């Protein structure tokens, strides 16, 4: 159902930023609803693994241009595992290379219809998620405060 990989809640993400990434229209457009309901304050939505990988590429780029105060432009990005072309393990390992070069880790959270097998166990932590959801969500402010004990 959820948890960590190894290295009322409508105010529950005031002040957040987060990435839903899913190439399922309807998929997307319910967990950006959960997540506007937990008082998220900017939620961005994408349907690919490139353009989740382009969305980070150039915020992190802006932030650091701008000396942002939050050189994150998102606090926690929802990664769908399974996904055409560049897959949410792919986006992910990108990701983490584009951030090593600003010395920042953003909280990428891998989202799948099922509980990982040995493979995909494998992928998850190579590629360097930092937790996993069901697609329902339903524990998705647990595994937050999870990752911020973390």
């Amino acid at each position: 159902s959820s948890g960590l990989v190894p290295r009322s809640d409508d105010e529950f993400l005031r002040g957040k930023r987060v990435l839903v990434v899913d190439d399922n229209f309807i998929s997307r457009k319910v967990a950006t609803g959960k997540l506007k309901k937990m008082g998220v304050s900017e939620v961005e939505q994408c349907d690919s693994g490139k353009e989740a990988l382009r969305l980070v590429t150039e915020g992190l780029t802006q932030r650091e241009e701008q000396g942002s105060v939050d050189k994150l432009p998102f606090d926690y990005i929802f990664m769908e595992c399974q996904m055409p072309e560049m897959d949410g393990y792919e986006a992910t390992r990108e990701i983490r290379k584009v951030e090593k070069s600003y010395g920042v880790r953003t909280p990428i959270i891998a989202v799948s219809g099922h509980d990982p097998g040995s493979e995909e166990a494998r992928e998850t932590i190579q590629a360097g998620m930092d937790a996993f959801l069901d697609k329902s969500l339903n524990q998705l402010a647990n595994v937050i405060r999870e990752i911020e004990s973390k």
